[PDB]
């Protein structure tokens, strides 16, 4: 109802199309560095 | 029961005659202006 047509791209007028939310789902790796003063002994919710 | 008789036309005093409608077809043919592009003026990355 207005002059412009046939664009190609996401406006910000209403990005979510009424969905509660947009979904992913993947991997994710991490190698932490908890810290260590004897071998036994390692730590967890490294809080330093 | 009265003077004017054997008159042309057509009284308002029952137009509808009963009918509910009075119908008539025909073609449409409208020349308007539209504010509508040529596909021009929209930005270089206008596609897929």
């Amino acid at each position: 109802r207005t002059r412009t047509v046939n664009l190609y791209g996401l406006p910000a007028a209403n990005p979510n199309n009424g969905n509660e939310y947009y979904e992913i789902s993947g991997r994710f790796s991490l190698i932490s560095l908890v810290p260590t003063n004897d071998d036994y002994q390692t730590p967890i919710m490294n809080s330093v």
